């Protein structure tokens, strides 16, 4: 059963949501679009657990993987606003272990927009190491670049939690979790979270099924990560990259918040969305176009591109969640699935939802 809000207008959106559970894996999933700060579609269906005995709620939230990294992002716009970080200084002026095998003139431009070269560290680790924040931090301070820092780009899909995360940590004085919690859900009530506490457990949607294959371990190393998704400790660990937990709605929020100027001064918001890296992407092996923690829709790549409008920002997940504002028609778009896909960028689920509301709009 659909549930939800929707204006007529957006009537056809409605039905192409409704066209999901036309194909009987999709368990769960929620949608959610703001024009213009007006919440004209918020949408859920299904269920939440493995076996169709909980029912996906209004306030069902999940794991929404790399939508993550935006968060962690605007968190780091904020900190160099206030003072505390600069895009272009040294990272070492922060953290001056991370100085290490070739990494003295690193920024956190670089990390931001994966030029920095630390898409994945090179040594095998255990899965346990993923849970232990001073071992990951002390690796990639010791981690050599993969290339020389600002000549090449690479999609960093878990280290860019750790490299953003301890910097955020180091200045803001509390855990990078806290912080982007703080900074970018707190001030608008947005249901997210990056740590999320036991009391929220029972709301919490059960995940399941190219990420796996790539010769560049950005995902599988430490191993076991996109396979522990619903592991208790993967919920309460700190993980600015891949464990922010919330839904349609959050993701919807968060978006509006920053066409509206809530969340970021016009200067830092223009920083976010600049082109930073765009070409061959030497993790993926595909035509990437990111900004700082967010990805730049590219018309004319059928699997880069959001749906809507040339200026849309924002990032998927892995599996098919995304999340991204359209500056162009005021969209904020939130879709959340507990069904994964084999597309690490856009999942076609999410594009044709967008292009249909782009038919209404």
């Amino acid at each position: 059963q659909i549930q939800g809000h929707y204006e007529l207008k957006f009537e056809a959106v409605r039905e192409a949501f409704a066209a999901l559970f036309d194909d009987p894996q999709e368990r769960g999933a929620g949608l959610c679009i703001q024009v213009g700060g007006e919440t004209v579609v918020d949408l859920w269906a299904g269920s939440a657990d493995k076996d169709g005995r909980e029912a996906w709620h209004s306030d069902t939230i999940a794991n929404l993987f790399s939508c993550t990294k935006t968060f962690t992002a605007v968190t780091a716009l904020q900190l160099v606003g206030e003072g505390k970080l600069s895009l272009d200084a040294p990272v070492v002026r922060y953290w001056p272990e991370f100085g290490q095998a070739g990494k003295a003139s690193v920024t956190l431009r670089q990390l931001l927009s994966h030029r920095a070269g630390l898409p994945a560290i090179r040594e095998l680790l255990p899965a346990e190491a993923l849970y232990d924040w001073q071992a990951m931090v002390d690796a990639l301070a010791a981690e050599a670049p993969w290339w020389t820092p600002g000549t090449e780009h690479g999609y960093a899909a878990i280290t860019y939690g750790w490299l953003i995360g301890e910097l955020i940590r180091r200045v803001d004085g509390r855990g990078p979790g806290e912080s982007i919690v703080a900074r970018t859900a707190r001030p608008l009530g947005l249901d997210f979270h990056v740590g999320l506490a036991d009391e929220e457990f029972h709301r919490v949607a059960h995940i399941a099924r190219e990420p796996e294959a790539l010769s560049t371990r950005a995902f599988t190393n430490p191993p076991a990560i996109l396979t522990s998704t619903n592991k208790p400790e993967w919920r309460r660990m700190q993980q600015p990259a891949a464990n922010g937990h919330g839904n349609a709605r959050s993701l919807a929020g968060f978006y509006a918040g920053l066409l509206d100027g809530s969340l970021l001064e016009s200067e830092l918001l223009d920083e976010l969305t600049r082109e930073h890296s765009l070409g061959q992407d030497r993790t993926l092996l595909t035509q990437t176009r990111f900004g700082l923690g967010c990805m730049l829709d590219q018309p004319d790549v059928a699997n880069a591109t959001f749906g809507l409008g040339a200026r849309a920002f924002g990032h998927p997940g892995a599996g098919g969640s995304v999340g991204f504002a359209d500056p162009e028609y005021d969209v904020a778009f939130g879709f959340v699935t507990n069904t994964l896909g084999p597309y690490v960028l856009m999942d076609p689920r999410a594009q044709k939802l967008v292009r249909v509301l782009g038919t209404c709009l």
